[PDB]
């Protein structure tokens, strides 16, 4: 089985890229489900502010999932996005926190993001030698992904500058 | 230590349970829904490719509805990949990059499961909480409506479905 | 040879029959509404003229809701002009060009039929298809609010309807 | 007892008659369009399904344009279901639930009638009411473009219509 | 020293003349139109008060259309109070603060003048410039359409108008 | 205690008392406005039924502005049903399901008060706070314009009102 | 002397009484809701301040919905400050300028009353009129969801309310 | 003939105000017709910029005409806005310029505006003792009316600051 | 082998040839139009730069309109760069980076050709097909108005073009 | 060498002086506002973060209104970084990254000077130019409301402030 | 001569040559894209007929960006029909009124070139101008994604294409 | 005490330094831009007047993007009037009220320094942080296009500039 790919890319390069984007895909799908999970199980005096702050991120990530996925399909492979595909590519523990304080979740989400950002970064430099278009696509996400973590961190920041985890 | 005013803790917990299953269904649904959105092939591609998105958006909406209902009832909704797989009474959508016909066929089967199990949870909710009962009745029509768009592509002149279900 | 997962083949066809009638009712309704839309005259023309449109569009949409529901049940919806005449249990709107009061009073009667028959079909469904019933309950609410609009133009202080 | 400033009492009624027919034609048309909207099946269902709606709404609006024009001429527009059957010069759409190709091919024929009769009414007006004519010329353009959409689904390389 | 490509200076000047009259008509119209908008009284007030605005906006649009057509033809449009009064072949709308019935009655008369004179300028333009001819045919329908909304308030059951025209 | 920078704790407390009264007037008005919205009947029903909604939304807006202006001055707005009767100097709206002609006339009187008391306050404020004065002046133009809308339905072909 | 086609003047009257109380409830609620919207203070001010508006706008609609339903049924709605106090079965919200927590804990208790009384009417309406039951059921879901928002602010990890 | 007026105003005050607003009305009607007149008869290399710049002013003035008019009606009198009413209240010569340069018209419009602004100003202080609401209504127009003249003047301004009429 | 219901394959063919040339004209025009949109320079840059876009967007539509009309008539539209050059009867716009004046004077002459050829087709179409004539007439009014804008920039007080 | 029709040249200058001082104030504000927009941290971070934007955009608009007013009056507005520093009569905002409570308390003070100086200028314009006075009055109402927003976060259950 | 601040007159002239080629490719593409839009026929007509428009609008956009980027570099974009054939290295699109399956396949090849040449240029630009490189990279993702849309209609249940 | 996951703390600081210098540049620009927005005079006044606004709004957005990036990276953005003056390496815009040609020529220069310094930072970020490099690249494309707009007004028929 084999047949088509993007004009200008070797089947080898194409595969390595798709295999990268597929792990990125399952990352997004796990992320936006987890993001909605927090959306719901948050409590505290600052509930509402954080309840909503999350939606724009959920919708934003859900779109990234779609971009990344169809890009894989463009490369010639098959995007896997069923609950199973998520659990099989997933290399981190499932989100532990449930109905708990805003502080609790934000601290936990921070770490989730350290993972997502760090992994994305890696795949960005690994893509320089493979496909620039795909590296660009990922760089855009990183920006928005990174900024949200700031939103998250800013809630835990010490009057000075230290993270109050 | 709280629930909807007028509801008993017993009924509340029973409703929460029904809904939480409904939640993991929807989650698996709008994940699988986008799964074919990407993996369909054929001449009638663009039409079916685009037809799925609205349904995906809708279902994703229903997930949120149901979960904040579970919460409003007092319990705590579970929406992570792990949870969705625990409550999962069926198996992972299998079809990968296949034809429009193959997918729509497999989809019909998935919806039979969803629709049916949802109507069960409806007459079952008639003793527990009418409000919640109403909620699902709402969704049902839309799920049913969509499964029809799916069956229409499989339907044959007279009225017989061509399900490769084998 | 297929129907909604969960309904008996029999329940299906009985629900499908009710709707198909409700469908021709809606089609006659919106044809009729647009009819008086053009044939109303008098000092308060514009107000009542403008009033009909939103309901026409509303019930005009219910037909598409119902017919499509029928299709989802397995049967085939009939929407041709001949079909709407074969399901008619009342007569063709008689009033041609006339006053606002004239049409409004006639429209009241017509709505009495639609609203009543609809109310009856809602009860039969209570044991057939809840999803299907809830659909009509929704419609009824809007049909009912409109008749009130029609009636308000006919009412008189003591809330006695002067037809 | 009144008409458009500038038209003879006679010219008026002749134009008004033409339109009233064009009106029932439009009403039958959009009832019919919505009909096949629900009764189409096959691999390309969604595309053709979605396609009908915009035209339904379009011709659905032409009727309101024409009827209102008639009213402006002095006469009364007839829009009831009975009226549309009394003006019919063709038969009730026969196809029930069938394939896309089935309905499309039938729809072609129907449009041949509407388009043709409309073309004829446009010429008669050239000597009756220019304003009135220009109205139909507009419609014709849209009816014509749609039939092309219907036909494109039936065409085949050599541009030979396989019915 | 210029005109539409394909048009002769003679025909052009003739068209310009027709249009410039059409222009001062429209101007008087959308000024008089707002004049009743303000001066109507009665139980059916709000309905007629609001019904006029769209027509006013429309006509105001037509003024602009016709004037930039005159300009495109090479001549120069006149749109000042002075000009509108020179080309004016009729008299100033007279009705002040009166009933809805009084105004709508007087309005009908004004429109007879407008509509009629416009249809004249239509068959008259069929030899000069088809484009321009089309333009006015467009407006005509809308003017006619509106005069109908006006007559409908005066119409009586059967079909007779109740014009206090005395 | 705190208040607007540049206002004596007094002027500030005087303004607050003034606006607080206005708040109740507005609240009672937009409640009564809606009351009329439902209970009107007659030939010109729809026209007046709808004419009222905008005003209702406007007055509701004004209440939120006045209240928030109060809180800005350092005091505390009271907008519960009780608070609105404690401040209220006029009596409950009497008219229930009556004729549109009757409601308008009644509403006319209601506005005489609203408008008269407002201008009184617009005066007392010229010495206390201009920002607050300019506020009620804007509300006056709109309240005053609505009364006209109301009086126009009661005007006689000449200028005399008929309650 | 006139009601919804299919209801007995008795069944209709009982429905109208239920709603009318519901109407007064909605009016007290959206005034009281807008009341806390102005008097909340605290570090989490802006979030709650704004959160309440949408709920308020929603209840304002529900009241209009319920009232016009009453009228449709034949009776006459009362929505004046005086009528809110005659139907009111609770006390005038009594919290002035105060912390968010204070107001939410108060609001929580208010919604307890509203939701309970509503739930009752819903069940009591199954034997009276289903259309109206459906209406109140929709109202219940949003009122019930809002209350949750209120509570979510007062919860503490182990789902316990801090009143 | 006499019967109603705004609650809180004497029939005398009401009349003087209405008689003021009526002259303001005819001023607006003359203005927006004249404004459209320029809209059409402008030429030059900077045509398009000025052609459009005018519309927002035309629509804006046309609205003022409506406000002012209905305000008169509110006072109890009858707004006159027919071509005749305009010419009868008009105290200035009809707009002279026709198909001519942008510079030509702008210079002429400037003067037209000096008239309109100056008159409005006058009616604003004459209204202090009559009706504040009506003075407010006129003050708003003046602001927007004055700013447009600046737009107009800015086209004739000398590199330094003198008006190049 | 198929055409608009009511036209002879001959009358239809002649119309298709007229349009097809019109189509190529529109394509050259919107490419050339967008061409000057990039190469204009001068103090009055921004005004003209932007003014051209709308015209461009409009012609792009007209081409699509005309082409699909061709297809409707039965024939096949050619809109490739190669086809524009086969139907083209004039020279490739030849002005590069240059002053606004330069480009407008060039554009003026281009529109002279377009408008003339269009006017001819309009008259030539009265005996062929009125629907298509109407289409081109609408196209004429906007093309004719745009040319005016172009000229208005080149005029000098006494309506004289500065080429 | 020119000014508003009907203004003492000496008056216009006096007015243009007040507005210019008002301009730099606005510019300093809509920079400072964004500054605390980026540097706020804390549990209620998001709420205050987003709350500041609408104000920043408002004041930025005011920057423009006032400036373009100064230009109308005949003089020239200075809106560069240097100019804003030259008109300054207060020190640069000294709070870098800090808590929400910290920044809010600092802004509360900043707004005391802005509002106070604005009312001072409103009182001085009374006999200088009513048009420009109205303009500055509008601004005060909005600037004073925003400061309330800032205070409500610092406000104690009994109307006191923690700085 | 002038160019982007920080670019040698050379790099600047090299980029310009590159983009100018791209400009013609885009122009020929969006002309050909529209060509297909009209000449497609078959069962899935509407689906593909419409699928193309967006891409057409996108490519047209890209052409305007590339051209303007060129002018920004100090050179002069050429976008007339002639200029597009002088730069064009591929031949005119052959397929006329054919099957949708055929056009897609043909279009597939067209994109192989467009996409292949682009990436080539995205490379050569890494040394000349990054802003310009990032530009063509964005266009690549979209051009590349459309090809997929095209190839998806030609895919076999497995992964092999069928021209 | 924290930064982007996967960034050398030393690198993050180096990046945050470049961005801060970029921030003050942006702020100085979106003030200066509005400054020439208010002070431009001349025949083409309106065109350039309105042309500057979209840029002002863009750059203002950039102010924010960069700032919030600096905050993400861990440090704190300085956005007050003082700070913008401290980072400055150019003199304050010295053109008060002058011609369009005057201001445009002055801005052309201002933009040389902005673009040049931006590309310098783009080249320095290559091996510092690709995310932040992409961000500054986007800005360059837009900032460079706007400068072309400025030049096209100063540009001579043969691509030269008059300063
Ligand atoms: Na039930
Ligand atoms: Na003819
Ligand atoms: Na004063
Ligand atoms: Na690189």
């Amino acid at each position: 089985m084999t047949s088509f790919t993007i004009p200008g890319l070797s089947d080898k390069k194409a595969s390595d890229v798709a295999d990268l984007l597929q792990k990125q895909l399952s990352t997004y799908n796990d992320l936006h489900l987890t993001l909605k999970h927090v959306h719901w199980n948050v409590v505290g005096p600052n509930f509402i502010g954080v309840h909503e702050m999350i939606d724009p991120q959920v919708e934003l990530v859900r779109g990234y999932a779609d971009e990344v996925a169809e890009r894989i399909a463009t490369l010639g492979k098959s995007p896997k996005g069923t609950p199973g595909a998520i659990i099989k590519d997933r290399t981190w523990d499932d989100y532990s926190v449930e109905r708990d304080t805003v502080q609790a979740h934000l601290a936990a989400l921070d770490l989730v993001y350290n993972g997502v950002i760090e992994d994305t970064r890696k795949s960005i430099e690994k893509l320089e030698d493979l496909d620039l278009v795909s590296q660009d696509l990922l760089i855009a996400h990183a920006g928005e992904l990174e900024k949200f973590q700031w939103f998250v961190r800013a809630h835990l920041e010490s009057a000075g500058g230290q993270l109050t985890h």
